[PDB]
């Protein structure tokens, strides 16, 4: 069995899993945030404690305003970048989708719910017909629906982003995970990693894209618990060796350049069995990724 497992039992047997949260908050990097405190910024951010560090802000390349709440996490030994960001507000989807033009993302992954717990935790950023495009005037891009594949647990969509200024257009592939609650957990391992594989494979991940965007209300609870099973699975991988990768150095690796990933000591604790359940596929059992698939039940 894998060290991490062995951490795991500790931890579980000690009932260790909020002091071990609460050591990695303590820890956790501390930059300023000096450009989302601006006061023409107190409309662009959805929450007044979630900011990104101004050393790892993503800038949109626009000369008026380039704020955007969005961090860009470069994870070194790695080699793979994701931006994090917000659930756009109704003022900022248009400076969502020109983040996406301009950093060439293929896509994007949404751990969220429009509404949860009676309340609206994201923008309508997207179509959800067909015929119903959306033109965003102020960053002058179109969004269409191509097409989607609606599972039990998550959709996967199909968009036309275009660049008006350039009649240029883009097809960005959309991942909505739709039953994973606000301060929450995936319903299993297995429902979490068929997800998390149906990205990979898609292709979204390549380098020869940009990073993808991955985002639930606040950008940093269920966003960070996704990035850090997919960096743990990547460096597992990379060199072949599970105990190479110790789980609470990359998040507190991830920290440096958003607050706040991963927003509950169960998050922690999910995040480690995702990541020793993926393993097995890592290690060379490709049946588990069947196996997932079925548990999963994400046929409807
Ligand atoms: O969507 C997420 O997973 C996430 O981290 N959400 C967060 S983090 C966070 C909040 C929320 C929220 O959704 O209300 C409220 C204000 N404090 C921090
Ligand atoms: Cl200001
Ligand atoms: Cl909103
Ligand atoms: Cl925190």
């Amino acid at each position: 069995s894998m060290e991490m497992e062995k951490e795991f039992e500790q931890i579980d047997k000690s009932g260790s899993w909020a002091a071990i949260y609460q050591d990695i908050r303590h820890e956790a990097s501390d930059f300023p945030c000096r450009v989302a405190k601006l006061p023409k910024n107190k409309n662009r951010n959805r929450y007044r404690d979630v900011s990104p560090f101004d050393h790892s802000r993503i800038k949109l390349h626009q000369e008026d305003n380039d704020y955007i709440n969005a961090s860009l996490i470069k994870m070194e030994e790695a080699q793979r970048s994701y931006i994090l960001t917000q659930g756009p507000l109704p003022n900022t989807c248009g400076h969502f989708w020109e983040m996406v033009w301009e950093q060439k993302s293929r896509g994007v992954v949404m751990l969220n719910r429009v509404m949860e717990k009676g309340s609206l935790k994201c923008a309508q950023y997207w179509p959800q017909k067909e015929e119903k495009e959306m033109i965003f005037e102020d960053t002058n891009l179109k969004l269409t629906l191509i097409s989607e594949d609606i599972k039990s647990y998550y959709t996967v969509r199909q968009l036309e982003l275009e660049n008006l200024t350039t009649q240029e257009t883009r097809e960005i592939l959309h991942f909505h995970y739709t039953t994973w609650p606000d301060f929450g957990v995936p319903e299993s391992p297995a429902s979490f990693l068929n997800f998390l594989f149906k990205v990979r494979e898609s292709g979204s991940l390549s380098p020869e894209h940009g990073p993808v965007v991955v985002h639930c209300s606040a950008g940093i609870g269920r966003s960070g618990t996704y990035c850090l099973a997919d960096t743990c699975l990547l460096l597992m991988d990379k060199r072949k060796d599970p105990s190479s990768v110790d789980i609470k150095k990359v998040l507190l690796e991830m920290r440096k350049f958003r607050m706040g990933l991963i927003q509950t000591a169960d998050q922690l604790r999910f995040s480690y069995l995702a990541v020793i359940e993926g393993a097995k596929f890592i290690m060379g059992d490709s049946s588990v990724q069947d196996q997932w698939k079925e548990l999963s039940h994400e046929d409807l």
